[PDB]
């Protein structure tokens, strides 16, 4: 599923994600442009073999299962597909735990490298919250 801007903000909403670990919604619909586009479906090969998946593109190395990570974890105890459905729910509550994990959102190296500091509230403008 591509969501739109507002849509994803209110799914994000409904599923307790803004301002968890103190991170505005517009945090979190930022880092999701960056790193999906907001397409669940998004999945992207990294160079160690690990894959990155859905909306916060979660890494198999530490997240979920993809049974094709040598040595990874999976301690979000979910298979890295679920990070894939229309419903994001597995997506938000893996990344609570990611976001919780030290260093915040400074997990995501997109939201550190294109949200981080700017004017995130416009990611949520206009939107019907
Ligand atoms: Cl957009
Ligand atoms: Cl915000
Ligand atoms: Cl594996
Ligand atoms: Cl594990
Ligand atoms: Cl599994
Ligand atoms: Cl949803
Ligand atoms: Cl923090
Ligand atoms: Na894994």
């Amino acid at each position: 599923k591509v969501f739109g801007r507002c849509e994803l903000a209110a799914a994000m909403k409904r599923h307790g994600l803004d301002n968890y670990r103190g991170y505005s919604l517009g945090n979190w619909v930022c880092a999701a442009k960056f790193e999906s586009n907001f397409n669940t479906q998004a999945t992207n090969r990294n160079t160690d073999g690990s894959t990155d998946y859905g909306i916060l593109q979660i890494n198999s190395r530490w997240w979920c299962n993809d049974g094709r990570t040598p040595g990874s974890r999976n301690l979000c105890n979910i298979p890295c597909s679920a990070l894939l459905s229309s419903d994001i729910t597995a997506s938000v509550n893996c990344a609570k735990k990611i976001v919780s994990d030290g260093n915040g959102m400074n997990a995501w190296v997109a939201w550190r490298n294109r949200c981080k500091g700017t004017d995130v509230q416009a990611w949520i403008r206009g939107c019907r919250l």
